[PDB]
């Protein structure tokens, strides 16, 4: 039973193992770090199945649940919010949060977004480069999400900057485990704050809502209020910006897929739909524990055995993505979802934000800057390390 989680072949790249799984073993065992084994499931029907199957739980003090590291094992302590609920819980505080992000609330934001991210290109042009390259993960895409989410929370504009730093400290490989604990604790007790003064004084944010409508009439408590808040901020900012991030250097990579997006920033949605395909840049959260056997393929995963569902792995299914391994922004695409944002009741509450997100990034960022470039060989992009999700630490540009 390998070792699980697996390295990526290369810094862009999944890891090599999916691709013989599918082919030859597509629900097997792995072994995580503790010993304990857990099934690993890499095709796309059989990813599907377990994100939705009411069999399986995501409860983390059930014995059986694929910890992957001694960090996320002492995480499983705490009190649950939504991401570890199974029904009715999970759906009874999702639906507290869920009204910002709907589809029709995204559609209604997209002149703030374009907003956003506009004034963030407009800094970097002022900047400018004309003593070298910038950074664009510390000049752009960083800020976008960071800003957008904690403005939504209901952040003051005046303590951007400073929260966006705090939250990249929380993450960056390069903070020591007393630098990153810090900073989480920093933005929490910042959260209490604001939970506080919204409840005296609601302002027009999540934050604000959560207490109005949830801590008011004690269907909650304060804690929980901060709690939920700090799940939207952390569960999704990180990812964001290695997917900007990824985009810029995959167009990069694949010169004529830019000239196309040039000519026609209209292809922007196909563009994102293709890459939150490609670079699966979450691939660890769909995760479950068996509460009674269940059937999956050729395999009986038993009551009280862990279940990892690689949608990385679903996303390169070579059954339902002809040619999967191709970045392709004109993909012919099936009547199968493409899995970046997971699948059943427990899909990314953000997924239709994210999108939004990334979409006027890639519409907007070659209108501004049409002779944007890499400023150093691609082969040298620094990658987040390879034990990890796929993602980008630093990406010096020109433009
Ligand atoms: C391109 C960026 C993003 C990607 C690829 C992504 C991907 C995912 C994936 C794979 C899951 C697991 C869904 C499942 O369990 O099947 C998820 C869950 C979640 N995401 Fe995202 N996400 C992104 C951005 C965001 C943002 C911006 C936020 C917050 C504002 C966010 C908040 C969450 C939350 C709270 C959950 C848990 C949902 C639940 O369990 O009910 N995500 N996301």
């Amino acid at each position: 039973a390998p070792s699980f989680p697996f390295s990526r072949a290369s810094g862009p790249e999944p890891p090599a193992e999916f691709a013989k799984l599918r082919a030859t073993n597509p629900v097997s065992q792995v072994k995580l770090f503790d010993g304990s084994l857990a099934w690993l499931v890499t095709k796309h029907k059989d990813v599907c199945f377990v994100a939705t199957s009411e069999k399986l739980s995501k409860v983390r003090t059930r014995q059986g649940f694929p910890e992957l590291s001694a960090s996320g094992k002492q995480a499983a302590k705490a009190k649950p919010t939504f991401v570890d609920m199974d029904p009715p819980e999970h759906m009874h505080q999702r639906s507290m949060v869920e009204p910002t992000f709907t589809p029709e609330a995204v559609k209604n934001l997209q002149p703030y977004i374009q907003r956003t991210v506009d004034d963030l290109l407009e800094q970097m042009k002022q900047k400018g480069c004309a003593n070298g390259p910038v950074d664009l993960v510390k000049e752009f895409a960083l800020p976008v999400p960071s800003y957008i989410i904690y403005t939504l929370l209901g952040v003051p504009f005046n303590d951007l900057e400073y929260l966006t730093q705090q939250n990249a400290i929380r993450t960056n490989g390069s903070s020591t485990a007393r630098e990153a604990s810090a900073a989480n604790q920093e933005l929490l007790d910042y959260l209490a704050i604001l939970v506080e003064q919204r409840l005296v004084e609601p302002k027009d944010d999540i934050i604000s809502k959560l207490c109005t409508e949830q801590v008011k009439p004690g269907n909650i408590d304060k804690s929980d209020a901060v709690q939920i808040a700090f799940l939207l901020l952390v569960a999704g900012n990180a990812t964001m910006v290695n997917m900007i991030a990824l985009g810029v250097a995959t167009l990069a990579q694949h010169p004529d897929q830019l000239a196309q997006l040039k000519a026609n920033p209209s292809l922007a949605p196909q563009f994102v739909e293709e890459l939150c395909r490609y670079h699966t840049a979450s691939a660890l959260a769909i995760k479950r524990t068996a509460k009674e056997d269940v059937m999956i393929g050729d395999k009986l995963v038993r009551a009280n055995e862990g279940i990892i569902a690689s949608n990385q792995s679903a996303n390169r299914d070579e059954e339902v993505f002809e040619n999967p391994d191709e970045f392709n922004m004109n993909r012919k695409w099936p009547p199968q979802d493409p899995l970046g944002f997971g699948f059943g009741d427990h899909r990314c509450i953000a997924e239709h934000l994210a999108k939004a997100e990334l979409t006027t990034v890639f519409s907007t960022l070659y209108q501004k800057f049409p002779d944007l470039k890499v400023a150093v060989p691609l082969g040298k992009i620094n990658y987040t390390p390879l034990n990890r999700d796929v993602g980008i630490v630093d990406l010096p540009v020109i433009f």
